[PDB]
């Protein structure tokens, strides 16, 4: 896969020297590179969700507006989903469609199939603060 | 799970060589040692090398820890001896999440222990060299 820096660049939302920058600053804090380059200035969240979504190949949702299958989203137990930021919210044959904020997070994926072994899934990516709200909502 | 496995990672990045890989994957059989710090005593890898894929394998940054914003206040959320054993420092609290500074994030068992010591927290990992990390250590507690 591509480094979320590397596309960025590629596609010209942000210079190789805002790169850098942001690189530089992340070595002295430990924050994601995105959330680096908005506090520097460099990138703005929609872009973030977007060029995430396009370095992943994930599609984007806004959950405030979708339709969440009620009766999927307590196949993941509360305690975990909260965890982990995942919110299982549809289910078609065996297949989950489930939404992360941070689905780039390899030990959170490492996890989910442990915790929802022998279904397929199918990610998608939604705010943070959307996630949040969905939790709330759906348990 | 799934990471790209190391050796792959290493070969395809033009760090290690094909032949290298399969003499160190030989020799790793039965040592207790890690592919890593294999390659690393064959001379064909760098510690700062291996931390710097690790990282890029694991998807997290790297970070200075002796010049890094740590949250002194957050540090003792973990206690000394935990800290220690675990080679784990938390460097960042807000909310129910924290950042934790740790030489091995790849280390499962060491995450496991984590895990149960700081229950109803949530992680973010980051990297850090050992030596900043002990430093860390005697600066922090
Ligand atoms: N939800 C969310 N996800 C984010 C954000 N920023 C980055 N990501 C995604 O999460 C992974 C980890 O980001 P990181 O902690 O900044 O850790 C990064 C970062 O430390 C560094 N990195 C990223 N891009 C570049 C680059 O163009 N050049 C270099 N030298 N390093 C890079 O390598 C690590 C891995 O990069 P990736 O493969 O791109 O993988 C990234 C990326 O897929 C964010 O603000 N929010
Ligand atoms: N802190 C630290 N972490 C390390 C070090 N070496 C590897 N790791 C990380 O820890 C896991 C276990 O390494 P392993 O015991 O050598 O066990 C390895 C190794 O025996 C083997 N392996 C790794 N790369 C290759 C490869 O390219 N080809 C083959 N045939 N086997 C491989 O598969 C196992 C799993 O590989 P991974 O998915 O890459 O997962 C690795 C990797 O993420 C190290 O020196 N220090």
């Amino acid at each position: 896969r591509k480094r979320l820096g590397d596309l960025l660049v590629e596609e010209g939302i942000v210079s190789e020297a805002q790169l850098e920058q942001a690189l530089n600053a992340q070595k002295n804090t430990g924050r994601r590179l995105g959330d680096t380059l908005i506090s520097l200035g460099f990138l703005s969240e929609t872009q973030l969700l977007n060029f995430l979504a396009q370095q992943l190949s994930l599609p984007v949702i806004d959950l405030s507006r979708a339709h969440v299958d009620i009766d999927a989203v307590p196949l993941l137990p509360e305690v975990h989903a909260r965890r982990l930021r995942a919110l299982v919210i549809g289910r078609s044959g065996d297949t989950l469609r489930i939404a992360m904020s941070d689905p780039a997070d390899l030990f959170a994926q490492e996890a989910l199939l442990n915790q929802l072994p022998d279904y397929g899934f199918e990610f998608v990516i939604a705010p943070e603060k959307q996630l949040v709200d969905g939790f709330d909502r759906y348990y």
